[PDB]
């Protein structure tokens, strides 16, 4: 909450009486609007007398600054005397700067409690007007700290008893002349609640084309709880204001239109801002409203997608959710040959005195040893894709030497191609067509073995591919035919076994196969637009990106789902890269990446930060409860950072729990990063408790130190820059009520060292 005044000259608010303010004068006490250059201040005249203006609050105010924390501002030039009082006091305590012109004319300052004095400003410079700032964190050791035009003065002030319970504005004595005129006065009590629990999983953006627009979103839980449960029905819900997070408009639904019988659930709103249109989209998970995420109980036969909405900062109006589900929710069949090989094989009757054809979907996720043959009696073809050591997509031919390069574009590396084998009787020859394009004619090997296969064949070569669709034909006559695609989607009753379907089965070591993606969520936080990918090979500024949350099967990991056209069409990136060990032919011990948040460095490379969930120690490594990983390629692939984990946060939550990260840009144009998380009570324990906020100052590197936001209850949270000197912030307290914060980044920075 904001209580203010503003020097005007507009009649209807001309004077602080009729901005809210309480006149408290004694003896010849006074005021006058002054006018100088054209802007109008507030005379304050305490000559003979006390010259003040005060605001009084409720006892719940009281509370909640003191349990959340404030800040004071004031833009205002001493003309002559002492006892400039510009203050707070609550029923017990108050931080009292107390502004002078000493008997030379320097501007100077003391606290009540402290000894000496400060000196602020000399010669004409004393007497000009100057912002000042006066910040309290929260805390067990609650202090202040002053700031005289953006520079640090005093930090550390400890409160002082007094019983004195008011915002204080002017010459607080009778007995001392003080003469000084105002411009402007803010205080705010930060921490206002903006949703309610059971409402959870807040996210938040602001713009930068129309300053003060910020829009913020959370989950409406009617029921409580996470989405999936059958005693709740979830929406998206959003507030958004237009004075810089200060008030907000009326709580809007926007997922209701299309969950007109609560058939639903919907979560994880993961807002976008593009200043290229000045717009928000926002994009989130459908779920059935009974099955979810948790517990993997979500199958691919079932509702879940994501669809998006958006906003037009300019005329305020946000637009119906539009599903774009069938561009990031694959369905295939998916073979991780990770310890082991798998392979199905169909036998056939192919005549090879004629023509055949075969047809193989296929997307290499990773590795080598995949493959795809055909074996006609007579000669066997063998197609094997893998990852090169550039990363690009390489096909090498059974009895050919040279391998053949198919990709070398990250993207296209990792997508499905279609894969078509034109065997000709009369040529004895059989050509190999991706995507429709003749790439090479070869002849196999002498083979008596007649069938089609496909999988990954080595134990010793570790490789992922899925598949959507395999096809044997001869003689207008389909052999063997299996839409995975078709598959994945059909509810239990229909057969989906490979080896009821007419395959055989060969499988050495450890593996897995499962049909399509169980699940796709954007996950908690926001997302952002990219603006400095001019040197990244495959990437482009204006691309729009979030880190998902993705559910094969019964595993979590994290992939970018990105858009190169502005948010019409999307498409999806790798898996973050996790190590795995099998404690035998039969345990699995690997990492579980999901909450995940992203910020765009300096040079291009996109920086992620994740909360690694169940399972975080791999070969006797510990990775800890969140892990930062690399992207070099504009988020399509990703790279673990060594020893980049929880540890680099210096007194962190131990616990498991959604965090934020975001860029922050000051006037002069350097920047820096800033984090949010609990940091636990006591910190470095397990507990949401007490948010802190860290920075990095060099690209992700290291991190300084926090400085306590909160001080009780403080678990899922969002920050993101609001203007040139400040970062608003949205946090769950107290029974999950989210809050704002918003708070002055280019001076909480100079506490840190
Ligand atoms: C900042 C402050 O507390 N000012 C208070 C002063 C000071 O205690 C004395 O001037 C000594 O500095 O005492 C008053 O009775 C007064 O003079 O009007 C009330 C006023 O609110
Ligand atoms: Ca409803
Ligand atoms: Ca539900
Ligand atoms: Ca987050
Ligand atoms: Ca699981």
């Amino acid at each position: 909450a904001l209580f203010d005044y503003n020097a005007t000259g507009d009649t209807e608010f001309d004077s602080p009486a009729k901005q809210g303010w309480m006149q408290d004068n004694t003896n010849n006490g006074s005021g006058v609007l002054t006018n100088a250059d054209g802007m109008p201040a507030w005379l304050v005249q305490g000559i003979g007398g006390r010259a003040q203006w005060t605001y009084s609050l409720s006892t719940n105010q009281h509370a909640q600054a003191s349990s959340f924390g404030w800040r004071m501002t004031t833009e205002m030039k001493v003309l002559s005397g002492g006892m400039i009082t510009n203050y707070y006091a609550n029923g017990t305590q108050r931080v009292l700067p107390i502004i002078s012109l000493d008997s030379s004319g320097n501007l100077v300052v003391e606290f009540e409690g402290q000894t000496g004095r400060t000196v602020l400003a000399t010669g004409t410079a004393a007497t000009e007007y100057h912002k000042f700032e006066l910040v309290f964190l929260p805390g067990s050791n609650p202090s202040a700290s002053f700031y005289f035009d953006g520079k640090l003065i005093r930090d550390n002030i400890q409160p002082t008893a007094s019983k004195q319970n008011m915002i204080v504005w002017g010459n607080g004595s009778s007995n001392t002349d003080g003469v000084a005129a105002y411009r402007d006065i803010k205080f705010e009590i930060q921490g206002d609640v903006i949703f309610r629990g059971p409402d959870r999983i807040p996210s938040i953006v602001a713009s930068s084309v129309t300053p003060g627009v910020v829009t913020a979103f959370a989950e409406k839980r009617v029921g409580g709880g996470d989405p999936g449960a059958l005693s709740n029905t979830n929406d998206i819900i959003t507030r958004t204001s237009r004075d810089g997070g200060i008030t907000w408009d009326t709580e809007l639904n926007l997922t209701e239109q299309i969950n007109v019988s609560d058939e639903f659930d919907f979560s994880d709103p993961r807002p976008i801002y593009d200043p290229s249109s000045n717009t928000v989209l926002v994009s989130y998970a459908r779920w059935p409203t009974d099955a979810a995420q948790n517990g993997d109980r979500i199958k691919p036969w079932m509702p879940n997608g994501i669809f998006y909405s958006v906003y037009d900062v300019a005329s305020g109006n946000w637009q119906a959710p539009i599903d774009v589900t069938d561009q990031v929710k694959e369905r295939s069949f998916q073979i991780a040959g990770w310890g082991g090989s798998e392979l199905y094989r169909r036998n056939t009757s192919l005549n090879s005195q004629q023509d055949w054809q075969s047809n193989a979907k296929i997307r290499i996720v990773d590795g080598a040893a995949n493959q795809i043959q055909v074996a006609d009696g007579s000669r066997k073809y063998v197609v094997t894709l893998s990852i090169d050591e550039s990363g690009g997509l390489v096909a090498n031919l059974n009895g050919v030497s040279a391998p053949i390069i198919l990709q070398s574009e990250h993207a296209k590396v990792h997508s499905f191609h279609d894969y078509e084998l034109q065997y000709s009787a009369l040529n004895h020859t059989t050509t190999l067509f991706v995507d429709g394009q003749q790439i090479t004619t070869w002849a196999g090997e002498v083979s008596q073995e007649n069938n089609i296969q496909f999988g990954n064949a080595d134990a010793q070569i570790d490789g992922r591919l899925h598949v959507q669709k395999i096809v044997l034909t001869q003689q207008g006559h389909n052999l063997v035919e299996f839409d995975a695609f078709y598959l994945a989607q059909q509810t239990p009753e229909v057969e989906k076994d490979l080896e009821k379907l007419g395959w055989t089965k060969i499988k050495t070591g450890n593996t897995m196969s499962l049909y399509g993606n169980a699940s796709v969520n954007p996950g908690p936080g926001h997302g952002i637009t990219l603006t400095r990918q001019q040197n990244i090979s495959g990437s482009q500024n204006g691309r729009l990106i979030y880190p998902a949350i993705v559910l094969d099967r019964f595993f979590l990991n994290v992939m970018s789902i990105y858009s190169d056209d502005g948010g019409s069409n999307w498409q999806t990136g790798s898996t973050l890269p996790i190590p795995f060990r099998w404690k035998s032919s039969s345990i699995l011990e690997t990492l579980e990446p999901s909450e995940a948040d992203m910020v765009e460095l300096q040079n291009g490379d996109l920086l992620l930060t994740a909360r690694l969930d169940f399972n975080q120690i791999v070969n006797g490594v510990n990775y800890s409860p969140r892990q930062q990983f690399l992207s070099k390629d504009g988020g399509i692939t990703w790279s673990l950072l060594e020893a980049n984990n929880a540890n680099v946060f210096s007194n962190i939550s131990t616990g498991t729990v959604d965090a934020s990260i975001t860029r922050f840009e000051q006037s002069d144009g350097s920047h820096f990063l800033l984090f949010t998380n609990p940091q636990g009570n006591p910190a470095g324990t397990n507990g949401r408790q007490n948010l802190g906020l860290w920075f990095s100052f060099d690209e992700g590197v290291t991190w300084k130190g926090p400085i306590q936001l909160v001080n009780g209850a403080s678990a899922y949270s969002d920050i993101y820059q609001l203007d040139s000197e400040n970062a608003i912030v949205i946090v769950e307290t107290d029974n999950s009520n989210m809050r704002i914060l918003r708070m002055p980044i280019t001076l909480l920075k100079q506490k840190l060292t």
